[PDB]
């Protein structure tokens, strides 16, 4: 479980939440490209179940 | 403008009206044929957007 490590340590028990928006900011996005997907999924309103509509 | 003239006179300041409805009797109606015209229009269902019905 160790190997999967990322933080350096544990978090104690008094320690201070630090807000690292201060202010309000337009937001400038950066990622690598495989990180986002999108999945779509068909909807099938062409089966012979739905005869009133086109 | 005076060519569409159909009265010898404009209406005076005091001048008496008169109401020549005295009873109830059931009306003879006479005209000048093309004095009632019968507008028509269609309704439009053959369109797509009605497809559920015939």
């Amino acid at each position: 479980q160790r190997a999967y490590a990322n933080v350096n340590t544990s978090l104690a028990d008094a320690m201070a939440v630090n807000i690292l928006n201060v202010k309000d900011a337009r937001t400038n996005v950066f990622w690598a490209d495989d990180a986002i997907r999108i999945v779509s999924q068909p909807i099938p309103a062409n089966h012979e179940l739905f005869a009133g509509m086109k």
